[PDB]
């Protein structure tokens, strides 16, 4: 039975979760403490040595949206990619958006003064971006259903609005100002797999609260 | 004819260039000048406006990995990825690790004083890890030919070379300290098309060196 190293409040593990669930794939959750990483993530990510690792047959498979990949090739059932090659290139370039220009939502959560001014700016442009480019006329970036780049931009978004709660003066994901990706985040958390496996917000502010004081 | 928009030096454009040489796919070359970016370039890369482009009918498929992969979805002669998807995830981890580690390169080629030391030590650290964990005892990361990794990373490392020159101190790829990797580079200029689609080492040099200096 594949094996899923992580730990609980990651946006990466959940890329992983929420793909397992949509496909109903069977997994054991393997509980990691990164203060104190077991031997086998050091094993089986030596590269990174960070998690999500996936851990199918005996072969580790270590980046969030390489594991996702991985997983839809592997379990080909609720599909998370279409089937034409220029709507799979414009899936994998929102993968690839959410990932490199997501990083700023993970910034925000460590900067204080002009450097928490920046990354919110820089958070801002991000979403407009998305807003205008993004998500056409179709429910989902994957269509009528959740794709690969659901699941991605899914993590860096919820999290933004979770981040933002922490950090406080946080203007930045307002509702008026993107409702295009409101009504999105808003299907997205509505999809019944989505909701039952989605750490609740409240606890999650707390936890980035508190980590964010120290 | 399929369009690609792109200019001379660029590592990214290079990379699509190989992938359609490799697949002996004929192409238009569209010469875009950066500082004065045309209208169709505009029009077909409205969120980030870079180049390459690569024009398939009228749809625009956008950054040069991606590229890549759809370039190998739809002219599927000489694959550029292995069929098992344990070596498919493998693949796609090299190219991410070369895209996301081999901002430390560009960084180098802006860098100056002690921001030059710290990219030319994250340069240092990207290489020990590829040169122990990347490159098996097979000759590419393709196998025994060349695949995406191979060409993700071979940009990369073909323009740190240059880069290095350019810059001068640069004691940072070292051919005896990192004796598999330099073999592997060697290899991957050796094949035939990578070959006759290589930039100039000296003229390039020479374009990066004066490119520096302003
Ligand atoms: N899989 C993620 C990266 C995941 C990641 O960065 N995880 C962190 C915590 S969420 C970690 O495992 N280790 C952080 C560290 O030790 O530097 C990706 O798509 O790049
Ligand atoms: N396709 C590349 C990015 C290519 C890129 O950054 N190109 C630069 C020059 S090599 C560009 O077109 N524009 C730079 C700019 O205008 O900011 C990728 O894989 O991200």
């Amino acid at each position: 039975q594949p094996k899923l190293l992580g730990a609980l409040p990651s946006p990466f593990v959940y890329r992983v979760i929420w793909a397992l669930k949509l496909k109903a794939i069977p997994y054991e959750f393997i509980e990691e403490d990164l203060t104190n990483k077991s031997p086998l993530l050091l094993k089986y990510n030596p590269v990174h040595k960070k998690i999500p690792v996936f851990l199918h047959g005996d072969k580790p498979v270590c980046e969030s949206m390489i594991i996702v990949e991985y997983i839809d090739e592997v379990w080909p059932q609720n599909p998370l990619l279409p089937k034409d090659p220029y709507e799979r290139a414009l899936a994998r370039f929102w993968v690839k958006f959410a990932e490199d220009k997501g990083t700023a939502v993970w910034r925000m959560f460590r900067s204080k003064g002009e450097e928490l001014e920046k990354t919110m700016k820089e958070t801002q442009e991000m979403l407009q971006t998305v807003e205008e480019h993004g998500i056409g006329e179709k429910k989902f970036f994957g269509g009528e259903s959740i794709g690969i780049a659901d699941i991605a931009f899914g993590s860096v978004v919820y999290w933004l609005e979770v981040i933002e709660e922490a950090v406080g003066e946080g203007a930045v994901f307002e509702a008026h100002r993107f409702p295009r990706l409101h009504a999105w985040i808003k299907d997205f958390k509505q999809v019944p797999v989505i909701k039952e496996n989605l750490p609740e917000r409240d606890w999650m502010v707390t936890f980035f609260k508190n980590r964010r004081e120290a």
